């Protein structure tokens, strides 16, 4: 019997086998959890159905986080199956491509800013509100994924740094709001990982190489390591932890300047 | 001859004599600066004309930061008078009243989130872009006002904490973008001060009293103290400082728990 | 088979059943670890022998961290039994009583400062160096215990805040030094817990009550929660994490001001 | 009449014209302050007498901060001339050369640790206590110099990172202790500057070059910029600021990864 035997988690953000959300699903399922999944649009439905089947789940629901009604409906549909949930994993972020490529001052337009914040930060708050009744029933938790571009300037990131800073403050405000219900709210700040987000981004290889040289462990992290940290934060072993941004970046954030 | 003799600053955010922006204007003008001002809507025009006259200025322009064209036009109009600017002070923030009163998870709706971030965070980026040519001409600086609800949960603040976290990351991304031009970008994180924002907010008195008990100096800060810190950050004496969030809160942020 | 089956850990800092180190021992042993223990002086030997027996261990060695030779000898003796170690837990701190009671400026004498730093911060570095060969053999990890008085002023703490800040920087420098060997180095920043340290300290009850009111979870943490977080950081599930200060304080650190 | 006309400051840490303390002295004197100086040992006396004369001062006293009696005596001697002081500047740090050159775990011995902390951190606390009566008389302030190796790993720094972390916590504890008297306590975290400390350190040039590439302003800071920031923090314009670590590093600390 695994650490999460008898427990239930909703996973939002699987896109491919490289997704952080996929690695999190694998780890939770490995420890005995039953899973449910959302997909962002109809074009992704069949792929997400396939991924869910890999984890023995047929609980798959549409959820475009741009749309209030879809968030509400995803949780209403989930509630037909589950009378309570042990956790909700938010592994969702987006900014228009143009905002991430070029000089910050020049390229950060209002709509680009709006979208980055709406999809990457507000959506976690909206999902927390929609999930609240199911979370209350089992004193379940919330988890999101952030990146240290929130706290220091990182390359090719621009307005996403603003949106992740917003998200991390959201983690804290949610933790204070929902803590009275026994609901913990945390984030993982992952080091860079090749996922669908990096596809066609020529500079990603160079950034990974630079990360590998700076990180104290002298290597890049994996979705398995992020997945295991997520497993921990979603488990009874993390019952004393809320409002926390846990860095899973092989120590990169702790270095100010590396030798060479 | 004052520290800012021959220098020029645009001040966005005067609403009343209690405004942080008013205290900043007073300090810059005291040290010899020539000033220009924006007003948010027609109802505020005559009041802002009056305030500007107090500082010997007739350079007063409309600028609703919700509107791209108005931001652009304010700087085009300013450029008819000034061929360069030594600094731009952004003292602008807003969230709908309902978002600041009640449980964070329950009250933080999408539009409330959007407005808080658009007006309180994005607007600084937009103003920086519009101001860039005038700032380049004199290697001028940018300054904004933030609050420590970005970093820790503060009462009656909710989504504004997310928006200020976004703003502070914006300070850093702007500093990296504009630093090559010699343009510094900083913020002051002010302790709580009674301004128009607190009018009719019953709990504000209690929060000020609590601040006064916790702060190492055992008193609340004033717009004169914030104004003098702004003067410093807008002056040649701060030429080595960029991307900085300077706390002017009588040390409040440094205390984890106070005796009694 | 537990998560730590076949693994070996040295635990320094058991004093009583209330000790943080005792809770950590319980959790590691629960998951299958074999344990070894140190004791600070002869008066504690029999008690530590008894505690070790509770965890099926007869590996008990003297180690007063004030004495270079004792640190070296403890690891030389351990190496007669173990050809490698999966982790070393440092749960050791001390400052003279007079330094923790009264006005910081008045009571912080040179010797009090020296002792606080020597025992609470330097000792972790010394133990890391002495443990290095055994840690290298299994790519084992290091863990220490810190308190958030390092980052913000906490009551009845004084020079211990300086010593914990030193310790946390030590975590980072150790992580960068030992990371090349695959050795991770982390800390837990625990919320306040009643242990032997609080015995006879009249104000401790009031501080716990205040913690309970501020913390988002509205309760105080336990050595079981700290123990489980330690288990995580000492396990393969934390392989992506080094140089990290993980807060296990029920979210206390995330709150700037609480309602009432 | 300068900003500091009629005000008095004690400067501890002048060694050569490159010293940070020398740049601070220049700025305070430029704005009308009367100055006093300490020297560490007899070999430095004549040089410090000469520097003091450059600022129109004959108030020069021995003060080896390793020795309790010398700290006390320096302030007793100063009090024969001054019935109150507006500020005390601590620009003193040291670690044995061997501790700063090589692998942190290998080279950080107990005595090296002890000295680094005693001279670089404890001495500020001791000087604050000795200065308290003179500071109380004018509600004067305290200022120290720190480096961001406290918060992130910086090269060729090792135990000094621990000692600066200790010092910065000391700033906070002092601010809480002395704030009731109206005494502010702050630090400047300076970017790297060539001073006597770098003489014969071959790698310093490379570290400066790396700093210059990363910093948002794309240049290194000077003692004039540090001096002007110190002037600010020692002036009435900073009356709202205590417990603060002000970064004067051309924005270096705000960057996580630079392009190339
Ligand atoms: N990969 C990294 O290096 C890295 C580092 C730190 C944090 N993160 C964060 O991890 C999370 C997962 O990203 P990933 O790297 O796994 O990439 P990914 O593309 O696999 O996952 C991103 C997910 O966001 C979903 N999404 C985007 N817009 C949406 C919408 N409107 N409605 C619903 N879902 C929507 C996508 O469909 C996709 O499933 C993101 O928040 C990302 O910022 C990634
Ligand atoms: N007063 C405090 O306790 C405190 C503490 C820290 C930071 N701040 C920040 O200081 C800044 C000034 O606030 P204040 O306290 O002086 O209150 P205020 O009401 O005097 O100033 C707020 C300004 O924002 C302007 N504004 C709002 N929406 C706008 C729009 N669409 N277009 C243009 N201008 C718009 C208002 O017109 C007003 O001039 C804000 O960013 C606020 O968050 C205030
Ligand atoms: N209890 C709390 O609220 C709390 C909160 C955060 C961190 N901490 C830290 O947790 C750690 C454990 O403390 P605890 O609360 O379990 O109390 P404790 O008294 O049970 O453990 C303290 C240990 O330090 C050991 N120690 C002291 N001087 C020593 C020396 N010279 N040589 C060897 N060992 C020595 C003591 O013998 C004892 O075993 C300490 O670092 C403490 O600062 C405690
Ligand atoms: N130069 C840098 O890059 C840099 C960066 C950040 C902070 N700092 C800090 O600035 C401060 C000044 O250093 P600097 O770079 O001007 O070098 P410096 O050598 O000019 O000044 C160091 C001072 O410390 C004094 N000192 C050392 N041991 C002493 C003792 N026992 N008693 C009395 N005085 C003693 C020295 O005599 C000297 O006056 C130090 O705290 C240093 O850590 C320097
Ligand atoms: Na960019
Ligand atoms: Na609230
Ligand atoms: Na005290
Ligand atoms: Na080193």
């Amino acid at each position: 019997q695994g650490l999460l035997a008898g427990k239930r988690f909703l996973i939002a953000g699987v896109a491919s086998k490289l997704s952080i959300a996929y690695g999190i699903a694998q780890a939770l399922h490995r420890e005995g959890a039953e899973l449910a999944f959302t997909y962002p649009n109809e074009k992704l439905k069949k792929r997400v159905d396939e991924f869910a089947e890999q984890f023995g789940s047929k609980l798959v629901f549409p959820c475009d986080v741009a749309v209030d009604a879809e968030i509400d409906n995803a949780f209403a549909e989930l509630a037909k199956h589950w009378d309570g949930v042990d956790g909700v994993v938010h592994s969702i972020g987006f900014a228009p491509a143009h905002t991430l490529d070029g000089d910050f001052t020049d390229v950060t337009d209002r709509d680009g800013f709006k979208i980055a914040h709406d999809i990457s930060a507000y959506s976690f708050v909206a999902m927390a509100r929609a999930a609240k009744p199911l979370l209350q029933a089992r004193q379940g938790c919330l988890l999101t994924l952030t990146y240290q571009g929130s706290e220091r300037v990182m390359p090719n990131y621009n307005v996403m740094g603003m949106a992740k800073a917003s998200l991390e403050a959201g983690v804290r405000y949610l933790a204070s709001s929902l803590g009275v219900d026994g609901i913990r709210v945390n984030a993982i700040s992952a080091g860079p990982i090749r996922t669908l987000a990096a596809s066609g981004i020529k500079s990603f290889r160079k950034m990974l190489d630079a990360n590998e040289k700076v990180a104290p462990l002298k290597r890049n992290v994996t979705i398995e390591e992020v997945g295991n940290a997520a497993l921990f934060l979603c488990s009874p072993w993390a019952s004393g932890i809320t409002g926390e941004i846990l860095y899973v970046d092989a120590g990169f954030n702790t270095v100010g300047m590396s030798q060479s």
